[PDB]
């Protein structure tokens, strides 16, 4: 009802919707194999600087968040942090470390992109390399279940305000099929989201790749998705 | 460029966009698996009254097609054909029965729409069930280029304008990877193609089902991706 749609966002404009205090997402609408869709990323206040989680795909959009950014909240990007190398989570990493943002992405992550040839973010997160690891970073907790949407997928979690921001290992409820999965390992991907049903418990909202948040419903919805399609379909 | 996008087209929302002299193409945008297209569709002027190919996808779009039409144009849709048996090409059926509008499929497309549980055109377009059959249908020409989309689709050539509509078996440059193949024939789709190529080395204008108008190249582009999926892109 209040949460922002492909409608009330323009191609190459950026919203910002607070989920909770110190807490936002950042949505972004961008084109795709014709097609419009909405792409969730996450900003958390950390003391008065704020922890940016993923790019506004390319350099334009991200100039655009940095710019919505300063306009709404108004206080500086200090970190960022990637959730996997494609190039919608990693595109604008040029601009935000120009900005003078410091970039962040796990060895896996920062590996995958440079060998697609994407932008790859200067500091490297370490402890997260085996399925189930979790590291402080700041105001988050950022977590790898194991491959799933790909095999280096990050998911964040807010422990303030209870939120799970999943990345595209999670998706929305109006999305009944399955993405791209070039690089998914969808043998994987339920047991990856059971490590985090398992591991955030608790939490209250849940912000998926793309699209509308929800609750950890939006878990066993994407496992029902994921195996439909596996069993092709 | 002229055409218009899904941002200027709200959801719910029908535009029109005239080609040439009596001939426009009808656009609306639908939202699928989360993200939005732009639909098209085809409108010719006959005399006094016109021809409608497809709805717009359900009762309350197609209503709003009717009434851009009639605020646009103002010439009464007496006429209405279905490319083929899928619910966002004869959804909105009963829409234009109700509305007085006659409707028109070939016997392939209304059975198989029946078996899916879709809304059922009233008549039955014979002349159109061996590939490569073509049949005029007052100011436009009706062709069955063969199984590709699904095994029913047909095209529609206006000579006057030299306009080649294609539906869902022709791809806008735009789209690289293949959409909805559940009902497909992969194996057929390249042979059709070259079908409609042969019998329509004329066209100016080129309507995919989604998205931006071309030149003939759109076929070539389609066949390109749909060899890709095919040999698993
Ligand atoms: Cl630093
Ligand atoms: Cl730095
Ligand atoms: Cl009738
Ligand atoms: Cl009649
Ligand atoms: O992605
Ligand atoms: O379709
Ligand atoms: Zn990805
Ligand atoms: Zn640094
Ligand atoms: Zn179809
Ligand atoms: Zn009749």
């Amino acid at each position: 009802g209040e949460y922002p749609t492909v409608s009330e966002i323009p191609v190459g404009e950026v919203r910002l919707y607070q989920i909770a205090d110190g807490v936002w997402s950042h949505i972004a609408t961008q084109s795709f194999d014709g097609a419009v869709y909405p792409s969730n990323g996450l900003i958390v206040r950390d003391g008065d600087e704020l922890l940016l989680i993923d790019t506004a795909w390319g350099a334009k959009n991200t100039a655009a968040l940095l710019a919505e950014i300063e306009k709404q909240i108004g206080l500086p990007v200090t970190r960022a942090v990637s959730t996997h190398f494609h190039d919608d989570r990693v595109g604008g990493v040029d601009v935000l470390r120009a900005a003078g943002v410091a970039t962040y992405a796990s060895p896996s992550t920062r590996r995958l992109a440079e060998v697609e040839g994407n932008e790859i973010p200067t500091h490297s997160l370490e402890g997260l390399s085996s399925s189930g690891d979790a590291v402080r970073f700041g105001p988050v907790e950022l977590f790898y279940p194991g491959a799933a949407h790909s095999t280096d997928n990050l998911v964040v979690y807010v422990p303030s305000a209870s939120v799970l921001y999943g990345g595209c290992a999670i998706y929305e409820l109006s999305r009944t099929s399955a993405g791209n999965v070039a690089d998914a390992d969808l043998a994987e991907w339920p047991t990856s989201i059971e490590r985090i049903q398992q591991h955030y418990p608790e939490a209250q909202f849940v912000i998926p790749g793309h699209g509308l948040p929800g609750g950890l419903d939006l878990l066993k919805h994407t496992t029902n998705v994921v195996k439909a399609h596996t069993n092709r379909s």
